[PDB]
């Protein structure tokens, strides 16, 4: 699978029929029909002793991997029951400023969407968690052009190292706290992974406030390649799956 004409989102269902399931992601978040839930506990993001490991271009995105062997960088509270361990961070980006995000707000698309993937500790590990309807919790954060984001610059500075599919680099000492906006107000609903296998295991927590990135950072994030080294260059842009039917799901908001 990929994002091109012959292996993109429209072809996914053939190998992963769950693509046409009852709780696929992303979805459009209609801000008016979203149900404020005053009973949600505040979301707790404890990235305090996160332990980043490596960054890799797997041909679909850059992916910062973390040590999830014990409770280091976790997500709790909010709609979450239990504790969720951060395992990875990757980005969906567009070719133009008005596209790139997977989730949309009242049909509006952002220039990019960062996904911070967490798994439920009551399951043992990531592989086990993805066999559970509540095994993952993914934190989605929109990116809009504005001032440079220091936390993203860390990534920006290593992009040439991992330009093509299969290249990886050491990425220890990266503090994922620098990728978060001031406000933790969010929308939440039960969904899926947005890339094959598209498993329906996730509690999505999409932050209302996007983080800003400079025009220079955005351009650099669009310089990665989908292709492997030595093959014809295919810039890694528009690596996003479109909004999926919401079916009978309800999106809740943590704010009024
Ligand atoms: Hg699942
Ligand atoms: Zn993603």
């Amino acid at each position: 699978w990929g994002y091109g004409k012959h292996n993109g989102p429209e072809h996914w269902h053939k190998d992963f029929p769950i693509a046409k399931g009852e709780r696929q992601s992303p979805v459009d978040i209609d801000t008016h029909t979203a149900k404020y839930d005053p009973s949600l506990k505040p979301l707790s993001v404890s990235y305090d002793q996160a332990t980043s490991l490596r960054i890799l271009n797997n041909g679909h995105a850059f992916n910062v991997e973390f040590d999830d062997s014990q409770d280091k960088a976790v997500l709790k509270g909010g709609p979450l029951d239990g504790t969720y361990r951060l395992i990875q961070i990757h980005m969906h980006v567009g070719s133009l400023d008005g596209q790139g995000s997977e989730h949309t707000v009242d049909k509006k698309k952002y220039a990019a969407e960062l996904h911070l993937v967490h798994w439920n500790t009551k399951y043992g590990d990531f592989g086990k968690a993805v066999q559970q309807p509540d095994g993952l919790a993914v934190l989605g954060i929109f990116l809009k052009v504005g001032s440079a984001k220091p936390g993203l610059q860390k990534v920006v500075d290593v992009l040439d190292s991992i330009k093509t599919k299969g290249k990886s680099a050491d990425f220890t000492n990266f503090d994922p706290r620098g990728l978060l906006p001031e406000s933790l107000d969010y929308w939440t609903y039960p969904g899926s992974l947005t890339t094959p296998p598209l498993l329906e295991c996730v509690t999505w927590i999409v932050l209302k406030e996007p983080i800003s990135v400079s025009s220079e950072q955005v351009l650099k994030f669009r310089k990665l390649n989908f292709n492997g080294e030595g093959e014809p260059e295919e810039l890694m842009v528009d690596n996003w799956r479109p909004a999926q039917p919401l079916k009978n799901r309800q999106i809740k908001a943590s704010f009024k």
